[PDB]
């Protein structure tokens, strides 16, 4: 199968926001560069606050038709050259959470990272979470473009609420994004 990319706010309101150029995102394309490894921060915002128990999850899938039932993972070498918590094959990985829980699904073996939902902190509006992407598009993904889909979860898995992004991971984001934006014009 492939995961739904609809975009749902749900009855919280639920929907993203997002902040050398580690991480740069492209409200016009909605979509994030970023290098690899480094930190992304992914805020997530809400009209209405969730209740405790309520789970982030965010999982990668590939954007292009022809390669969407295939799950998104490292390239090999990737793999091989970590935390000791995110699996070496997982692309997302969550930085600075601990209490993180990396899983595969059991039929369709797609990888996710899920955190436990937290209120905005003090002096924003917002949660923010910090992903890092631990393989390059161009590897594999072979630059093939994949979209992260966040969702907002209750304890049981149910789904609160949807939002997603594309994302490539490269070595010059803040050049690729130019790049790609005055094309779109
Ligand atoms: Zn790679």
């Amino acid at each position: 199968s492939v995961p739904s990319q609809k975009t749902y706010q749900g009855s919280y309101g639920f929907r993203l926001g997002f902040l050398s150029v580690a991480c740069t995102y492209s409200p016009a394309l909605n979509k994030l560069f970023c290098q690899l490894a480094k930190t992304c921060p992914v805020q997530l915002w809400v009209d209405s606050t969730p209740p405790p128990g309520t789970r982030v999850r965010a999982m990668a899938i590939y954007k292009q038709s022809q390669r969407m039932t295939e799950v998104v993972r490292r390239c090999p070498h990737h793999e091989r050259c970590s935390d000791g918590l995110a699996p070496p094959q997982h692309l997302i990985r969550v930085e600075g959470n601990l209490r993180a829980e990396y899983l595969d699904d059991r039929n369709t073996f797609r990888h996710s990272v899920v955190v436990p939902y937290e209120p905005p902190e003090v002096g924003s509006d917002c949660t923010t979470i910090h992903y890092n992407y631990m393989c390059y598009s161009s590897c594999g993904m072979n630059r093939s473009p994949i979209l992260t889909i966040i969702t907002l979860e209750d304890s049981s898995g149910n789904l609160l609420g949807r939002d997603s992004f594309e994302v490539r991971v490269c070595a010059c984001p803040g050049r690729d994004r130019r790049t790609e934006e005055e094309n779109l014009r």
